RNA sequence: AAAAAAAAA
RNA sequence: AAAAAAAAA
């Protein structure tokens, strides 16, 4: 209830994130969508990231 | 919980995509989707091995489904 | 629980918080928000930190 | 379920395995036993390993 | 789920005994537990830090309880 | 059921255990008890080792 | 398989 | 904060 309202707005507002993963890896993409344990990110192609593998989403603009 | 995951991992399966699957200590994987369940994921190549998904980071398809 | 009440008061009191990460990376801010899984830490933007990736949420000023 | 009957079978038929851990340790021996969370790997020790540490469990040869 | 872990953790609170807490990354904290719950443990020392537990590999009190 | 007999077997018999953790350490002790996250390991000086940090918990002796 | 880097925005 | 070492018994 902070997670999804977060995700969705990215979503719809169409807005480039930053995925950092715990290993440090920087994925760059949009919030294609999401469920409980999974978020797609779309660039060149829509992977599927496990949210576990998470740190941070941070947008690219507030 | 299963919405976006089992539709993802199904049709790469049922359409025998080649996958990468990166772990979460950066390993790449490669091969394809033999079949998944909650838990683990079967990943045929030379070899069909198991994979643990807490133990990845992404999957990636190599066409664009 | 103890996690509410101190993420609150961090919160409510706009500290400056350092959260450091599983694999040591520190990130400072301020706790904008939280919920069960997720912390909104508020620097230049407001970014998500999932839980499960902090390690420890430290103050850089003693709480009163 | 796909992860009992795929431990079951290289269980039974006594196939080396490779358990490979999310820190990169590859480990060799047979799977002698098996519960929710762990697997009992055999080799010069019946040691007992935690799944939440395993990333893959990869045959040396393929299954029939 | 319990029973091992909190008579350990209320020790060292009530006893008030320097502990090091090990995190799963290598990383040696050291204070005093100031409280605790199922996540999360409170280690006051210069200042008093949130620690939570799934990043704890270990407990380590420094004198023999 | 396979973990609790386990556990419990290394317990009683107070055989001597390697934990190897998820960052490579190993520690050496005995196993003084355990519940469902944690393990007490009695050397120097009794540690609680969380079982989410442990790998493997290796035997020196069958 | 480093009895363990108060911690690589 | 390495768009990512088929993988340090």
């Amino acid at each position: 209830s902070l997670q999804d309202p977060f995700l969705n707005a990215l979503r719809r507002e169409r807005v480039p994130v930053s995925i950092y993963l715990v290993n440090g890896i920087k994925l760059q993409g949009q919030i294609e969508s999401f469920d409980q344990f999974v978020i797609l990110l779309k660039n060149t192609v829509s992977q599927m990231v496990y949210k576990h593998a998470i740190s941070t989403v941070v947008p690219s603009r507030p």
